[PDB]
């Protein structure tokens, strides 16, 4: 029958002071005396956590008329949109949703991606000057405000960042969205309410400024280098030959854009900050960039997917500190799980963090130790022994283009700036939907040229 039970401080309320106080840790805690498979009532719902790499298979192999993503997900409509993504009618129509983004994630976009990357830290550098200090989490969060939104979106949007206070939107956007928000989706945020009504109507000026811009020069449509999600939204279709909505085309670019932002500039400020603070580490890392650049001044995509070291750090730091650290379905039917009978309506967890720490998975857990991955393999111990960006039908197609991301604004500021921390490796604060480094997150940097 059902499993083991933390146990109701409270009713109704049950966990929710303990979990609030530390997800990770409760579930942790909760583990090691309740074992790999515990139902804790958490405000309301009945949220049983899977807590073994080992037991994971049918979560992730299950299908959506089993284990749901939109029932769970679906608060995040007020940011997304009515009819967008995780509120789609069907998990059919969110998969082709989902493909209209990952469209605009290919190969020859990546190459022109490296370019603007190098261009926004061009003008981020002036502002910086040849010396200071700076708050690492929020260069990386307003670099990548830039740097994805001209990705995903095309070049035609930077003149409302620099002039329209776009990137203000988005932090009022932003702001509004809780982990609270998962548990209460009606909340009132009539502030980000407003800025999502904001962004709406300069999206959809964006989308018009296009369908001219389309028919002025169709060119673009043939040209693989150029072709971007909004691109795609207007010329693509459903496959059962439906039409989308401005409405839809909206939605899902902001929803892509959040994907595209938080989780980056996180993992990135995670990344470079155990790089810098390891004498060692940043050795290595600097001797790769040495030789993959050679006599060249600038990034390409080759270069990129050269840097393995580099991509070794930033899987480190997202088994350390990933970004989400909740993966989350409800039952539609009841689910067996090992010796048990995971029941109807329940919320299946998992945790990428609880993963991370794992010590049947993880010598010295709370080292970042790159050479644990490249040396010892030790995420290849099990199936899921690594899940940062999940595994499975739903697993994260942004995934190349994260990497993508964060290799190369790395490369690029070590190019540029000798860089150090300022005290000790801070940890997460789990105040936010996306989970970051509690503040301030300081380094000083100083011009090498
Ligand atoms: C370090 C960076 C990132 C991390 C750690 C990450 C993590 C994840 C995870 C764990 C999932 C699984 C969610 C679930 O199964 O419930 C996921 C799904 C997804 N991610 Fe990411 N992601 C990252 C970057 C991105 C980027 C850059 C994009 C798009 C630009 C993106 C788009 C998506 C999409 C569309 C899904 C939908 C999969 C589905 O529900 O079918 N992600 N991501
Ligand atoms: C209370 C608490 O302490 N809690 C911690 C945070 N708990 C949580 C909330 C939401 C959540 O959601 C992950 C799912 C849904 O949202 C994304 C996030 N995402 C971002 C990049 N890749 C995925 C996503 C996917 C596709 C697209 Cl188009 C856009 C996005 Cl935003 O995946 C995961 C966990 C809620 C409970
Ligand atoms: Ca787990």
């Amino acid at each position: 029958k059902l499993p083991p039970r933390v146990p109701n401080l409270i009713p109704y309320v049950g966990s929710f002071v303990s979990f609030a106080k530390n997800p990770v840790q409760f579930i942790i805690d909760n583990s090691k005396k309740y074992g790999d498979v515990f139902t804790a009532t958490i405000l309301g719902k009945e949220m049983t956590f899977l807590n073994h790499p080992k037991i994971l298979d049918t979560f992730f192999k299950a299908t959506d008329n089993e284990l749901s993503l939109r029932d769970v997900y679906r608060f995040m409509r007020p940011v997304f949109g009515t009819g967008v993504v995780y509120d789609a009618d069907s998990t059919e129509r969110m998969m082709e949703q989902v493909k209209f983004v990952s469209s605009g994630l290919t190969t020859a976009r990546f190459r022109v991606f490296v370019d603007i990357f190098e261009d926004e830290i061009a003008h981020k550098v002036k502002e910086l000057g040849p010396e200071g200090t700076v708050d690492v989490a929020e260069l990386m969060a307003d670099l990548i405000i830039f740097t994805a939104s001209r990705c995903l979106l095309g070049d035609e949007v930077r003149q409302y960042l620099s002039e329209k206070n776009l990137g203000k939107l988005y932090h009022d956007i932003d702001d509004g969205i809780s982990p609270l928000s998962f548990f209460y989706p009606s909340l009132p945020a009539p502030k980000r309410d407003k800025a999502r009504k904001a962004v709406g109507e300069i999206f959809q000026e964006l989308l018009d400024k296009r369908r001219e811009e389309h028919k002025k020069h169709p060119e673009r449509l043939l040209d693989e280098s150029k072709m971007d999600v909004v691109d795609h939204l207007l010329t693509q279709k459903y496959k059962d030959g439906q039409e989308l909505t401005d409405v839809h085309r909206i939605g899902i670019l902001i929803a892509g854009l959040f994907a595209g932002q938080h989780t980056s500039s996180i993992t990135s400020s995670w990344t470079l900050m155990n790089v810098i603070s390891n004498k060692k580490v940043l050795e290595k890392v600097r001797k790769e960039q040495e030789e993959i650049m050679g006599s060249d001044k600038v990034l390409d995509y080759d270069k990129v997917m050269k840097m393995d070291y580099l991509e070794a750090c930033m899987k480190e730091a997202l088994r350390m500190y990933p970004p989400l650290i909740m993966i989350m379905r409800m039952a539609r039917k009841p689910r067996e799980c090992e010796q048990y009978i995971i029941p109807k309506g329940n919320i299946l967890v998992v945790s990428p963090s609880v993963a991370g720490r794992c010590t049947d998975t993880y010598t010295n857990p709370d080292v970042f130790d790159p050479e644990r991955l490249t040396e010892r393999k030790e995420h290849e111990k099990f199936k899921y022994g690594a899940v940062p960006f999940g595994a499975g039908r739903h697993k994260c197609i942004g995934e190349n283009f994260a990497l993508l991301q964060v290799k190369s604004i790395i490369s690029i500021l070590l190019r540029y700036f000798d860089m150090e921390y300022i005290g000790k490796i801070p940890d997460p604060s789990y105040t936010s939907l996306v989970v970051g480094p509690s503040p301030p997150t300081r380094m000083r940097y100083k011009l090498r040229k």
